């Protein structure tokens, strides 16, 4: 008790619902879909403080608000949209229709009937089969990552931070500086966003996309965009995390891509342009991917070795009896819905989900950044090529949601696990509020797209609401028709070469002592700055640096301020989210754009 | 003793003659003369302690190297290089010449006998004539300005902070605290303005042209410079003087010159372009010279009044027998050189010399700004307009020069007098170092002008070497040898009123009681943003604003840090001043220009 409340799944209900709309709308009509995890927990807290409060001032007493019901409505809340856009209702799923089928055009693969309409029953159903699959491997992985591994997710310790702060009304030497220290740096980061926002007026201008190393280095990515979320995130991350997502930028951005693309009409065409798999991007892809399974797979087979032994020496085994439970109904429900998916498909899918669920949510806790898109999209590529051109491009696409969803919502809800473990929340009533939210979430999507959906007209390339995502996935579908043929050349000896080296680099961190095992650089680390420019990793650096230099000015008080300090940076940037949302969904854009010429 | 020592002058001699170079080069083909003062007194230190760690080195004695030696030596070099800028060798002395004469082209008051060529023998005779005659009002100047009316010259009062600090090995509780508090924002400010310079690359595009307003208000010169001198010299001014500054602007730019430049086709001709005399500039330079004049001339005779009941009730006359002879000297000499200029024309711009001297210096020592350029283009204008088409156009330039000179060097020696007074300078000292400087000068910069003269071609339009001032100025007294019907419609009503208006504002300011004199605007320093921007305005009053943030939030600290931290400020922007001189010395120019665009 004291934690699953009413009132919190009436508020979270409502939270829930308000930003399905916002996620939903700005994916139909940009596909740009925001992070509002920060601006879920300050909404949670204005929401129901205002309710208490109400009460209070009608004379009506109600239950203290405590900082662990914060944790469970935020829970609750933002299971609820995050199947709005892990659901791939604007990418994938929006795929299917017969409109996206047209605009692809006449290509092998895209057959006739590899066409589906949207509809509230079977996406109602879908979901609901699918959904529940990833929330049951979440046990196990809570225990290993959160508090085995002890990874720090920034995103998951900035909220739990800003959750005990509202409802910390101690009075301590530290706990009034704690506070005062926040809100000067919250303030100030969510002006700092507020006024660059007047300046993102177009394509490329800005203080995010700004040259700080010449212009020649920005188009290499090596530049410094002015985010305090990055600034913030690398503050509470060890510096041999910060360090190796430098090498990865450098590796990638600096050597490899550059020398890779010296043979633009040799290795793989130059018709055809970038970021496509058959272009410069099946290097980003797989070897970015390589990277984390040549890392994943090490870690993941040590826990099992570990577990093995201690069972052949001598509620984990409950969760995954569920998780086969609900792989079973997936697997009889999901081919039925569509012809073209094969039962032995969704097997493969859910057998290898824990494993590429684990790796995410791995990576998660050490760069703040979720990599579930990049997963989804690749495993729409392997299941689209595991099929002829007949019953193709729907495998591909329908098998990627599955891997999608699930890997995505792995690695967002072990962040909010990690803010409950800060807040002394029960475990327990965390699991119930996801599965809440989670059930709500399988029933309020589908509602609000057909809402949408016949309200308007979607997927319009010269309309208001077009959704560029929906026909780019259906184009990786009908390319991975074929086979690994279309990959450029060397692709998959590079990706190979990068998965020993991944391997080695896990086995050398290990097997040597512990005094030369804090500089050996984490291969999934540096596999981040493979997809995303090298400007990400100077942030993480330049945070490194401020915590350094920090700590060697004052040790004593770096000891407990970064934490307040990074996690306003984070909050800050976070809490703007919501606002620009806003004027996004009321169409309102960038008066002014700040653009970089060459002296012209 | 202690103060003039033959390594000083010695010093004095190299510093002002590189500095002459640098802003001799300048002028001559760019015209944007920078202020060095500032890099100066560093300059100083370093050359003299190295010279003097040096005979340490090589086992030789030497006399201490005190902060008063420090003051002599910057305040002799400084004036050296004075007349480099101050003469009008790049902007009015080279207007005379024939490529300037026959680049105007034919037109009224340009007869074929208007062109002189420049030489060593006149140059050189006609600068000691005048030179010599600013600096004997400077010595009743001292006391009624620096003394009496403790005018603070935030120029003047940051090198002097910084000459003490360099000086300063005492250890105190502030001393320490007010060295490093200095060092902190010094090399920030340094940093800022070296970062800033790398995006400068264009014409109107950087951190200075920055909209931060908007670009509607930008066009209206209402955006916000990131410039730290002009914040820096905020913090030192007492509130009245910046909210004059806003008031100013806001009168100007924001209510009068759109108004006006309603009548662009009835009461100005509008195929004559703005920046000009006849069209939109009459106004901005008779009105901002008739608020000074409304406010300078009240105070100037009240200073005579003052000083006429005191010696009808009972070295002040010394300066002014001695100020008397040189301008008897000048009136003998200057016609011989020049048959155009007359002898009392020589005399009435001596006898007003004083009187707008006086103007500037006090403007100086409110809002750090030297506003001679704009007496001697009005000088220019009248002096052309009492001579015909014949001997019209050498009679406004070389009237012009001297009124120019007299002024700019009265306003950039009183600061240099205000660094004295901080720095326990002997006046007497101080006095010989500017006649020993500024006759070097006479000397140098004659003879630097003509090297460049004589190896280069200058003047050229479509050269390196060529000077946009030298024509402008030309056109001037072209445009100025007709009378006062040339000024647009109103202009000289409009003048007149404001004329009234500073009137009314000096008198009611003396009569009211103290505690009602502490809000009444000051005429002068409104009239600072009518020539340029209210991007000054506003940097001033964001200056006032953080010492009223910091007074309010610790009075006892910002009453001793505020000095150190606003003089870094303005020292870290000064000191930039002299590596950015040697960029665009040797022809190097920002990379990257950061444009701004209406999201286009
Ligand atoms: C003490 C700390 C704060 C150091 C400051 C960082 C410097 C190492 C950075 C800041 C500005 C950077 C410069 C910004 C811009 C350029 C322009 C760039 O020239 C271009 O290629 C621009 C496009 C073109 O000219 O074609 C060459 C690198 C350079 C000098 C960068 C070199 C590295 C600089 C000096
Ligand atoms: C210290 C922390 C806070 C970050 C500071 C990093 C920068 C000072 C340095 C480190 C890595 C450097 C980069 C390393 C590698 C390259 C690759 C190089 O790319 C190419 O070789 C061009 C290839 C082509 O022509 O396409 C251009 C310089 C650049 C961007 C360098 C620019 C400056 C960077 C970003
Ligand atoms: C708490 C403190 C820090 C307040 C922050 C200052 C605000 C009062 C300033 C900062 C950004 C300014 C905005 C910056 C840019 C614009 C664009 C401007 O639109 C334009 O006209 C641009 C050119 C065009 O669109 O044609 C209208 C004013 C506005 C909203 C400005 C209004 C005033 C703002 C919000
Ligand atoms: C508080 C301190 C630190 C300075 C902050 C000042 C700004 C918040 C305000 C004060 C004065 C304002 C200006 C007052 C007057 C004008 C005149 C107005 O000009 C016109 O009327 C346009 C004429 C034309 O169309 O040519 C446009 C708005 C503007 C620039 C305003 C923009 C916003 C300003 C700069």
């Amino acid at each position: 008790q004291d934690e699953l409340t009413v009132r919190g799944l009436v508020a979270a209900l409502l939270i829930g619902f308000i930003y399905t709309v916002i996620v939903m709308k700005i994916a139909l009509t940009t596909g740009l879909v925001p992070t509002l995890n920060v601006s879920a927990a300050l909404l949670s807290f204005l929401a129901l403080r205002g309710w208490t409060r109400l009460l209070e001032r009608f004379g009506v007493v109600s239950r203290p608000f405590t900082r662990q019901e914060n944790t469970i409505v935020q829970t609750c809340g933002v299971a609820c949209y995050t199947i709005a856009f892990a659901g791939g209702f604007g990418s994938t799923l929006l795929g299917l229709n017969k409109k996206t089928y047209e605009l692809a055009g006449d290509s092998p693969g895209n057959v006739p009937g590899s066409w589906k309409e949207p509809g509230i029953g079977w996406m109602t159903g879908f979901l609901l089969a699918c959904s529940f699959g990833g929330l049951l491997t979440l046990i196990p992985l809570r225990q290993v990552l959160v508090v085995d591994y002890k990874l720090v997710y920034p995103s998951g310790t900035a909220t739990a931070i800003l959750i005990n702060g509202f409802h910390t009304d101690q009075g301590d030497k530290n706990s009034r500086k704690q506070i005062r220290g926040f809100l000067k740096y919250f303030g100030g980061s969510f002006l700092w966003s507020f006024f660059q926002w007047f300046y993102t007026g177009g394509d490329a201008c800005g203080f995010v996309q700004f040259p700080t190393f010449g212009l020649k280095a920005w188009k290499q990515t090596f530049y410094f965009d002015f985010s305090m979320t990055y600034v913030g995130a690398g503050m509470i991350c060890p510096h041999i995390v910060n360090i190796s997502t430098l090498l990865g930028a450098i590796i990638s951005w600096g050597i490899m891509w550059p020398l890779i693309s010296k043979n633009k009409g040799d290795w793989y065409p130059a018709k055809v342009p970038e970021s496509s798999m058959k272009s410069l991007y099946g290097y980003k892809a797989f070897i970015c991917i390589a990277l984390i399974m040549g890392d994943g797979m090490y870690h993941f087979i040590k826990i099992v070795g570990i577990t093995a032994m201690s069972m052949y020496r001598q509620p984990s085994w409950m969760a995954y009896a569920g998780y086969a439970l609900f792989s079973v109904l997936a697997v009889v429900t999901i081919p039925v819905m569509f012809k073209q998916v094969k039962w032995y498909y969704v097997v493969i899918a859910y057998v290898v989900a824990p494993m590429l669920g684990f790796a995410n949510s791995y990576g998660t806790g050490l760069t703040d950044i979720n990599m579930g898109y990049n997963y989804g999209k690749i495993a729409l590529f392997v299941f689209a090529g595991w099929a002829g051109k007949e019953n193709g491009v729907i495998a591909g696409l329908v098998a990627g949601t599955l891997v999608k969803q699930l890997v995505l919502i792995s690695a967002d809800l072990m962040q909010d696990f990690k803010t409950s473990y800060l807040t002394q929340t029960s475990p327990k009533s965390m699991m119930i509020a996801q599965v809440v939210g989670t059930a709500m979430g399988c029933i309020v999507s589908p509602l609000t797209f057909m809402l949408f959906y016949k309200a308007f007209d979607i997927g319009n390339p010269d309309g208001t609401w077009k959704a560029p995502y929906a026909l780019i996935y259906r184009n990786m579908a009908i390319l991975g028709v074929e086979g690994f043929s279309v990959l450029p050349k060397y692709c998959i000896v590079i990706s190979g070469g990068f998965f020993a080296f991944a391997a080695i680099l896990s086995i050398t961190r290990d097997v040597m002592p512990h005094k030369y095992a804090k500089y050996v650089p984490l291969p999934m680390a540096m596999a981040v700055p493979f997809l995303v420019g090298g400007s990400f990793a100077i942030d993480m650096c330049l945070g490194s640096l401020i915590v350094f230099a920090w700590t060697k000015i004052n040790k004593k008080e770096a000891g407990f301020m970064v934490p307040a300090v990074a996690s306003a940076l984070i909050c800050g940037d976070g809490i703007w989210t919501f606002p620009a949302s806003i004027l996004a969904l009321a169409k309102i854009k960038p008066p002014i754009c700040m653009k970089f010429l060459p002296a012209a």
